[PDB]
């Protein structure tokens, strides 16, 4: 369940509920434990133009950001970026490589 990376599929960009509740425990945890700030960033596959995976990354960090706003962090207290297609983990040449770079990475910044 719980990882610092969220998955996507193909051109999709909402989380299902096992995704929201894994999430909803990781923000319970962190404000808790009384955490100043998390850092989402949004991520894509390189198919589709620069302007398409930018926006369809910040959908992206988006929804995982409105799940640890309902959990009770603070808007101010959470960073939201897309990055769009710009800085894949994983080999945008395959489907399975694809798959793994379609993320938001979640982020406790020091």
């Amino acid at each position: 369940g719980m990882s610092s990376k969220v998955l996507f599929g193909n051109n999709l960009d909402r989380l299902n509920p096992d995704s929201r509740n894994t999430l909803t425990k990781i923000a319970r945890a962190l404000l808790a434990v009384d955490i100043d700030k998390v850092r989402l960033e949004g991520h894509t596959d390189n198919y589709g133009d620069e302007g398409y995976n930018q926006k369809l990354s910040e959908r992206r960090a988006e929804s995982v950001a409105a799940v640890f706003r309902e959990a009770g962090m603070p808007a101010a207290n959470i960073e939201v970026r897309g990055l769009g297609m710009s800085k894949p983990v994983a080999d945008n040449k395959t489907r399975a490589g694809r798959s793994e770079n379609r993320r938001v990475a979640i982020i406790v910044p020091a």
